[PDB]
Order: structure tokens, then C-alpha cells, then sequence
């Protein structure tokens, strides 16, 4: 039977608590009698969508992840028509990333919650707690940060244009439309005939997995502005990873001012997230690092999970300033990364309380059931 | 003043000779009183245009050459409209590549004519020269080969597919359309977001030239069906260098059947064409090879005209399978290659005689000046 | 306890049947009531000794071939002393390699033998069946190349060369003499200060396990003659996978005459043999070809016991050209590439009989107990 | 005629003006009447000898600074001997690189000097000055580091026991010996067989210069603890670059605590001293930097005199934390970058004045012509 979001993928069982016209706010039921007293608030990425980290039930994260007793919260993005094709950076960090986080943060209760964000997901997060930062607020207890770009050295855009020259900007806000989007293909073409062409090649001469295809297949929207700045200010610039470079919502952008517990994934074979430029992150934010490297590829190390028992992962407490020096002195372990996560992520989320009896509270009631009208929405 | 085809780009004398639905074929007005008996065809790229090869007068590959006394044919290539979006590569091959041959041998009145391919026009003119010598037909005196592929090995297409998989075609004729291309992000996006801010930063933060950034944003259009072939069957399968594998205007094509004296040009730090994989024809192709690299980047290495005496050039006669040991060989000298490379041309092209008068033939007249109105047209 | 060849390390039970000045012949005692029909003979390395592929117990392959039910010889070499500083490599050739092959086939009684060479062994047995069969012997029924170099293409000898220059052989026998020799540090300097620097601070910082480290630093020599053949017509000159280029022991050196179905083996993150110089030679080889790809580096991807349950490995069975192409088909198996080894070779070694009751035969019977004397000689 | 040190290479005529057991101080005789007040300090390597830095008239470096109206001062370094074969990174420091600031500093009779290091030379001068000012010293108004290493990330020693293991220091001092050491071959073989061997080739089938291979094959002894100092602590351990984190002659090593414009060399081709390697000092250095990066090798790049007018060079002002981000903003400039550097330093060097009359003072007189006798003695 042929893939469909809500049928045979990201079925973990939730609703909708919250929604605006940038995303819906996921609860998932409780899986478990306790739970931690500290939800956990995903953001994944708005490049394809959110459904990778809830894939099928045996590769789901978001399941295994309720299945350890943790509240789980996410942020379901809008696939954005017309009405949004003049969005901006800006706008999804207060209207999805900094709202996310005080949504989740006033049904829990909680002073602090931890979050977790996947690819440009963890992008956008790690750039809210830091315009949160600078105005005096702290929500999180923790960050993950799964295959995240936050230092975007020697990702490939400028190759071909360094050797040209002789022998001797334009505001993103004058941009608007949708540009299709999606995650193995992000610098590469997006039309119908490379589409055509290279999924037809993977299927026939690859393991790619259909599962993973299918879902990179579900492109998503990028507002005209907030692809301009995503693309100039990260991949030409770099210069988010510049302390007090970029003004976002009125702040100056200090990713060292986060200053919580952060859990910082990479995969070693990733080519779309070098696993050493995930590993950069190290020399950019404060407080207690941990720095974990998964086996195999951009999906296929992050999606590991537990239970099949395979593949490997790296650890070192040491962090020194060079990656290959991190690696010298890792020890490989058996199997998946997931348990050395979840154990270090029970350690920020508190003791563990009776699980709630509903979604939501008094000010957030269920909308509709999990996985949300939004993640159907094609571009 | 503003770049324009026409008036202070592509201005070198001539005139169109010849026309059909994919190109016109330009013949070039003698700058010298004799002429080699052969003359030259050029078959440049129709990703992006063909006056990369007659930018500006200083920068003129087309001027240099007719200095020093060969007749120049040139391929301006349609920019294919909605009546072209079924266009083949068979249809290519037969009516513009195969054509441009005949026409240009027919008004010469020679047995046989100098060719020279750039980047897919090498690829074109290979495949053109290969179907030929299959039907018994042997048109070229000479190949030149500038900055091409035909062994696509390594060009980094799947490079983030590798590592995905669990531990354990669709013919091009259904599609139809027109796909923007141009050259230095033909893998790449090509929308209007990172159209503009690549142009932005690259004019105020690098110093790429602007003729070549004009040149660049020139971009052309291709049929469906043919950019769906050439991604499959070089960057994908890579199978024009397998002897037979794949079959062209009812012909299987061997590139070892083309055996005439072939020049192989490429440039060092050229990351469009990595100089190890043009170096990779050398084991593709028969008869007498020479291969010659330049220094720098993908236009800069090929356009380095020699008054200015920039750069350098490496020339070594062995040929082994190995490109590094190919390097480790060779001799640098000062300046341009194309000295280099016109002293070979002279040697295939027959004694000097008379310029011709006119343009064309009896058959053949003048239709309009070069640089012809196909250049002009816009995507 | 520390390590100590014959008492905690190279303990897999049997005798030296056969000793010259170059090598002793071990044969393993049988663990199994029946064996088949055809042995194995092992080439090792001589650079660094045998055991590393009779390590410990647990991570044997010795004892892992000898209880899936082959008959086992094996070479151990010589540690040369002055009586041997004019060795040569045809010397090594004639008088170990093809001498061994004509033992072991001997005391099997058998028309044909399987063999296996490991790293510089394959090298060295791959020649000797070549010498071989062009003088019309056919001894081999299979070959096993572990981590093996035939084509030495890009390992990085003359890369600090090919930038020197301006802008514009002495005989092998000719020399004498020891050299030490080790594997880890093969292309690199071997001396006191060098050995004691990077000994400790693997062993300090590092998980390199120590039996490795032991091995590698139980050093051979390397004679004068031998070492200079090795190093030019090899690493520098990569002459041996020219058909015929290399004369040895009187006869033009094809590998593509050895023609017998071939097991070809490297490992992912090898930066000794890069798996894909192993998999190079793939095009150099007659008959029908199996390349496995294991992960992990030089020792750890070879040295991979089943019953552990680590680790993975890529099988495809076609073979482009290309690494990368039969990487992106390859399909990843969980665990040791061994049991698909063994496997394959059982295919080739005939039917199953009743083991041999003693060592050797009438010609051939046991001198002392394995490992013998020849490995326990210091450099 | 063959090459001999002191008759048709290293010429320039000069003294030797001091000397103890480590180094002789040279002294060069002035080529023009006025000099600028403060004198420049080469501290070359001592992996080979010195005068790759004065080699042949035409290249050498020494003689155009000269003929630029600098008093050049050089550091002839000691072969070692047994007596010498207990001498530490710290005695070459105190005794040869502060040693000889405080002698050149004293013939000036400036407060300020300007000093130049090549290779381990600048790594050397580099730590003096930094073990200077930690003791309140400032004795140079500037710092030329050519083709040196500070940061050691990424040189490559490690990479071959990345990935052995499971799935899962001895003092210095205590070493005696003298091992040979080259430039081309430093984390390569050096043993007789390797020598005849690549130097063989190289003649023979590359064109490597033979003036190089004389200054290469010249081979230096360097002391045993001295070895294993350098090798343990920056290429292993990478622990200069490190603020604080080395004690050398009784003081924390901080390299930011030399504090002066320093100019920044390397050559773009150069894989002994991979030119990113060199950039990475741009981040450990305090006060206004330079960084220009020449065209080709190790050799060629820095011994490219701007007379001939080859080669090339690139520069830029601004200094983002990325080499790539660098060269994509840089400029190409024609020829040699020696004029861009001798322009740097007379900024530095004071007004002119006569040039002194004789060599030395009162205190060092002249011992002996120029080139000495120590760059004179064999390994």
C-alpha cells in the first residue's frame, strides 16, 4: 500500500493544541503511567517535512522518544501558499519558533522545557533561544541539536566561483513567491526532469530506501524572503556563527548566549551536514557539550533505531578544537545513538510525575487529531 | 555601458550562412589574406550560449583563431520555445550536430574539416562524430576537445545517496517542457531566490568578472526530453564511455570509432569539469592524443588569450592511465595554451590559400549578419 | 600477561612441514572430521609477520578457516639477516611464493590449491601465479586477495613533487642491505624517535587495541634489492598492472593470466590500501571476480570474527568501472564479511573427505610445532 | 659543475659574526649605500639547511632583501654531532632563536628588529618571541613567517589509526640520538633504499630542479629529544596554538603574546605546509596581520624571484575565520609576491641610513666568510 501521512506514516497518536498560519502545535498521547516533569518540544526541519522524525511506527523518534516518558510536543510547519510568499526569517522565528516555545512551555506548567531541533530545524531553534536570550529569557532546560548547521564553512556553494577573475546586498525583502524545496536536492536542481530522472535512477539501481524517498518527495514552500536569507546570511556569509554579526526580531544574535546543556549529532557518512561541520557547533556555544557521531548517512544515521540493533556510533567527553583529533580519541560503540541520548536527555527533564490525562489545557484545548491537516497540505 | 549581444559582445565580423529550427550556423569574415585549405567548425555548449568562445574582442576565442588565418563555422544554437519542448538528443545529434557538419564540409568543399567541441558541445560533437563513423562516414580531419566530458565518473551527483539503504528507466520521451540551464549552477538550483542572491554576492564580495556573470545569466532553455537524456545517460549512468552501451540516431556509439588526431584541453582548478575526468577521454578515444592543461577555473583557464601573457599551461606527450602521474610528468610553461593549441590546429588543417570572398556558396548564401537573431532571443 | 608469539598469540595448533633460507611451510591440525578436498595457502605480508592472521584465539582466521573445514598452509617469512641483504623480489618470487604453491600442492595430492594473499602478500602471489602461467602452471583453483595492491594508483608517494619545477633507473641490485619495515608507518619514517613518540601516544589517547600494536611493532626487515623493487615498480611507477610491462623471474608479468575465479577484499576506511585502489583491480583480472567491501579501517575491517556480531559489509554483484558507481548499488549486511568469504570458498574447494591423520606427507613430514622459529626471530 | 655550498650556491657575500655550539650568526655585506635603521633576522629551518634561503644568485632571497637596503642577519644552524645528541626544543630555543635575537639586536644597536622564519624556522622564531614576552621582552617591530606551521590540524600524521579499535607521556629527555631529517621526506622514509630510490625517479621522470634535490638530499641530524618534542607536541598533539598550554625555557607559551604585524605566507600547492594550515595562524595571532598566498609548491611558491615574472599570487585584506572565504574574496596579481613583502617590511624597518662599513661591532667581530662552516658539515 502507497504511503500516506496519517494512514501509514506519523500515526504516533496526538492532536493538534495550537495553530497559526506559520504551523500546528503536536501533543502526543502518553505511552507510558509517569512522565518527566520537562516536555520535550521538537522543531524539525520546514525543508520537507516534520514526518522524518515520525516516520513509520518502528522508525518513529517521536514514539520512541514517548515510549521513554517524555512529554513530546512539535511544530507540524505550514506548507505556505500565496498568502505567504513575503515571510521572512524573521517571521518564523517569533510567529513559529518563539511561539512554539511559549505554547508548549504554558501547557506544561513548567518554568523551562527542553527542545530539540533536526537539520534546519535546529538552525531556527538555536536562533530563537538566542533572540530569547538577549531579552532575558531562558525556556530551556537543554537543546538537541540533530544534524544542525550552525557554522557553515566549507559546505560547497562558492567552489566553482573561486578560481574565476582576472589576473590584476540587494534586500531579501524585495523578493516574493514559493520555491519548491526539499532535503536531498537542496543545492541541487528542483525541476520536473531532474526530479523525474533521479528518483527513477534510485529506485531501480540503489537501496535507497521508498520510505525515505517518499518523504523527500513531499517538497515543501519557501517563502521567497526566508530562502534568500537562509541562503545569503548561512551558506554564502556564514555569519550566524559571528557573535553580534545578525540582527534577528531587534536582537543582535549571540549563539553563545543560549548558555544551556546542549546534545550535539552528527552522522559520519552526512553530505548534506558534514558530520565536522555539525561538530563546529562545539566552538560556538556555552555551557556542558556532548558531542555523539552516528554511522552511515544524513537519514539512515539519524533514524537508527534501537530495537533492530545495528550500525555504531562514536563518543568522546574530550572536545577539542579539530574534529579528526575528536575522532582519534572515540570509542566506537555497538549500535544505535538513541539510548546514549535519551539517557543524557532523562538527566535535564526532571523527575517523573503522573502522565496527563489530556491534550492541552484550559487556554489550548485538541483541534483535531495528530498528525494535523498542515503536513497533508501539498506545495 | 551595459552588456549587449551584438554590440560589445560577440561582435566578431560574419554572417549567418545557413538555418533550421535548432541552430544557425555563423561563418566568420577572413581577417587574413590566405586561409587554411580546412576550415574549423565549433560546436559550443547549449547550456548557456555560444559567445563564451567571441565574448569581447580582446577575449575572442572565434577572433583569435581567425587571425591566424582558419576559417571559422560556428553553431548558434536555438533557444528552444514551446514548439521545441519534445526536442530529443537524438534530435540534436542529427539536426544540429550532424547537420552543422555537413553544411559546413559542403560550403568548404573540402573532404574533410576541423572540429572543436566546448563542455556539452564536446559531449555533442563526440556523440555527432560518433554516429557518423558507425555509418561509415569520416567528416573530420581533426577533433579539438575543449573543458568536455565523456567519462562522467566522479561529478559528485550521487554522492549524498551512497549512504542511505537499510542494513539488510521511465523513458525521456514522456516528458515534455522547457528547463532553464545555465553553466555554473547547471547542478544546482536555478530559481529566482538563489538567481539573485548568487549574483549579489558574487558581484560585491568576489571578483568574478561581469562579462562572465552576463554570460552566465544568458541562460537557455532545454527540451525535457533532452536534458532528462543527458542526466541519465552521462551524469547518472555514465554509459556514453562504455563502447556500444548507448544507442544515437540508430547507431551504437563507440567514441573509439571517432580515430582521428584529437586535442584534450582542461583546466586545473575547474570544478565544473574537473581536469582528471576531461583527462579521462585520453583512455576513451583512438588515434593520436594530446592533452594540454591549463591553470585556474572553468572560463578563466579556457579564455586566457595569449597577448596578455597570464597564467600558465603544462604539456607532457606520455599518456599513462593516471592523471597524477600525468602531472607529475609534465612541464609548466609560461602564459596561454593556445599557442600551443593553434600550432597543432595548423598541422591538420592543410596549406594556406586565398581567403574565400564571400560568405557561404551558391547553395549556402547569407541570410543576415553574425551575430545572428537565435543569440538574442531570451529564455 | 604480555603478548608472546607462540604462547599467548599465534597458538592455532600445527606444524612447520617445509623451511627454506626465505620462509617455513605451517600446516594446521585438523579440528574437523572432514575437510575439503582443496587447501588453502596463505601469503601473509612480509612486512610486519603472519600472525596477524593468527592473532588470538578469538580472532583468528586461521582458526576460523580450519574449523569451516579447509586444510591450512600458510608462508611464514624469514626475517632476513645479513646472509640475505642481496635478496631480490624475483628471489621472494621464485624461492617462497611459487616454491610454497608447489609444496603445499604437493603434500595435498591435489591438481589444484586455493590460495590467499593478505596486503603485500596478495601482491607478491598474485605475481607468482602470473610467472606461473606463462610458463603454462595452473596450480591455483581460486584466489583470495585480502586488502591487496595490484594497482597503486593515487597512494600518494609523489604528491609533494608534482608542484616543483620551473616555469619553462640506478639498478636495484646495486644496493645491500636491512631495512626495517613496518606496516602502520610503511610510508612513513621508521626510526627510534618516530616508534617511541606515536607507540605512546596511541596507547595513551587513542583505542588502537595493543595486540595490533604489537604486531605492528614486531618489525622484519626488508633487503636492500627487494625493498627498491617494491617501492619503484610499484608505488612510484605503478607497473605492475601494465599487461607484460614487468619482466620477473624470467617471464612477462599479465595479471590478467592468472584467470581463476578471484575474491577481491578491502575495507571502507582503509588509508593503507584505499578500498578503492583494492577495488582497481576489478579491471586488471580474468575469470569471474567478487568484490566485498568491509567497514572499518586496515586490521580492524579484515580482522572481523563472525560470532561477535560487528560491524557491517557491501556486497554488489555488478562491477562498473567505478568505485562510487558500485558503492551506490552496493546493498550494506549487518555483521562479518567472513561467512560470505568462507562461503564463496567452499564453492571452490571440492568435495568434503576425511582429514588428514598427519602433517605432511612422506616428502614432507613435521620439523617442530607451529608457529616455528622463523616468526619468533627479532628484526 | 656539481653543486658545492659556498662556491656556486649560497654566495652572497657576508661574515659570520658569532657562533656557540648551536648556530652561526651570518651577516650579509651591504649591496647599496643607505639601509633602513632595523636589520631583519632569518631564522631558517633546521630540517636541511639554510641556504634554500640563499640558493643560487639568481633565486636567492637573501641577496634581493639585501639588494632591497635591509641588513640581513641568519641563522647557520649546527649539524649535530654525539655531542649535541641530548639537546631539547628548549636549549635551541634559548640557545640558537633567543641567543640570536640578542646578538643580531645587539650589532644593530636598534631596541627593535624585524625577523623572518621559514618552515620550522618560523615555528621556532615563533615560540622565542612569545617565550620573550612572557619574560616583558619585545625585541622585534615585526614578524615574517614563511610557509610555517602553528596550528598542526589536519597535517595527516593520525589518519591511518583513526578507525582501528574495538567496538566497545615518556619524557623526551629520555631519548639520546641523532636522526636524519629532510624537508621532502620529513613524515616519509628516510633510509638509503627510499633516498636512491625517489631521488632516482624524480630526476629522471619529473622536473623536479636538481638544485633543490642537492638542498633536500643535504640532510640534517636532529637530536633526539629535539624530535620527539616537535613531533609529540605539534604535529601529534597540536598543543603550541594552544594559549598556555606548552612550558618552554620556564614560561607558558602564549602565542597571542607576541603582539606585532606579522605578515603571513604560503603557497597555495604546497602539501608540506598545506596553505590552510598556514591561514590558521590568521587566529592566533594578536596585532594587524597579512595574509598572501602564492601560486605552485613548497619550493617553487617561496623561492619565486619577481625578476622572471612568473607564477602568480593572491591577496586579500579582510580575514574571515575560513581559508575558502578568503580565497573567494581574494584578488590574483601577476609574478612574484616578493615585491608585496619587501614593500610590508621597509614599513617596518625605519628611515635609511648609511650602511654600516664593517661587520659586526666591538663585542662580535668577524670570525669567517660567509657561507661558514658549519652549513659545511655532513650529517
Amino acid at each position: 500500500s502507497a504511503f500516506e501521512v496519517g494512514r501509514n506514516v506519523a500515526v504516533t497518536e496526538g492532536a493538534v493544541v495550537f495553530e497559526n498560519e506559520y504551523f500546528q502545535l503536536l501533543q502526543y498521547k502518553p505511552l507510558t503511567d509517569k512522565v518527566h516533569a520537562r516536555p520535550l518540544l521538537m522543531v524539525p526541519p520546514c525543508i520537507n517535512k516534520y514526518y522524518i522524525l515520525d516516520l513509520q511506527p518502528e522508525s518513529s523518534l517521536v514514539r520512541h522518544v514517548v515510549e521513554q516518558g517524555h512529554t513530546v510536543f512539535l511544530v507540524s510547519w505550514r506548507n505556505p501558499d500565496a498568502s505567504m510568499a513575503g515571510s521572512t526569517w524573521d517571521d518564523y522565528i517569533e510567529h513559529a519558533a518563539i511561539r512554539a516555545i511559549e505554547v508548549a512551555r504554558d501547557i506544561s506548567g513548567q518554568d523551562k522545557i527542553n527542545v530539540l531541533g533536526f537539520a534546519v530545524g535546529g538552525t531556527i531553534v538555536s536562533t530563537a533561544l538566542a533572540v530569547l536570550a538577549a531579552r532575558g529569557e531562558h525556556p530551556a532546560a537543554s537543546v538537541t541539536l540533530l544534524t544542525t548547521l550552525l557554522d557553515f564553512a566549507d559546505t560547497g556553494i562558492l567552489d566553482v566561483f573561486v578560481d574565476e577573475g582576472h589576473v590584476q546586498g540587494a534586500p531579501c525583502a524585495l523578493l516574493r513567491g514559493l520555491e519548491l524545496a526539499n532535503t536531498f536536492s537542496f543545492l541541487r536542481p528542483n525541476d520536473l526532469v531532474w526530479n523525474y530522472v533521479v528518483d527513477n535512477y534510485l529506485k531501480g539501481n540503489t537501496p535507497v530506501p521508498f520510505d525515505l524517498l517518499f518523504w523527500n518527495g513531499d517538497a515543501t514552500n519557501l517563502p521567497g524572503p526566508w530562502y534568500c536569507w537562509y541562503l545569503r546570511h548561512t551558506y554564502l556569509q556564514n555569519e550566524l556563527k559571528v557573535p553580534g554579526k545578525l540582527t534577528v526580531c531587534g536582537v543582535p544574535v549571540d549563539l553563545a548566549s543560549i548558555d544551556v546543556p546542549t546534545y550535539i549529532y552528527g552522522s559520519r557518512e552526512d553530505h548534506i551536514v558534514p558530520w565536522t561541520a555539525a561538530y563546529a557547533s562545539t566552538a560556538l556555544l556555552a555551557n556542558k557539550l556532548r558531542f555523539v557521531l552516528g554511522a552511515s548517512g544524513h537519514i539512515a544515521g539519524v533514524i537508527n533505531p534501537p530495537a533492530k540493533n545495528k550500525r555504531s556510533h562514536w563518543t568522546n567527553d574530550a572536545l577539542p578544537e579539530s574534529p579528526q583529533q575528536w575522532l582519534a580519541g572515540a570509542i566506537e560503540h555497538h549500535g544505535s545513538w538513541w539510548p546514549d541520548w535519551t539517557a543524557w536527555l532523562a538527566g535535564q527533564a526532571g523527575a517523573k510525575r503522573a502522565a496527563p490525562a489530556n491534550y492541552g489545557n484550559a487556554r489550548y484545548r485538541a483541534i483535531e487529531p495528530a498528525p494535523g491537516r498542515y503536513v497533508k497540505a501539498k506545495a
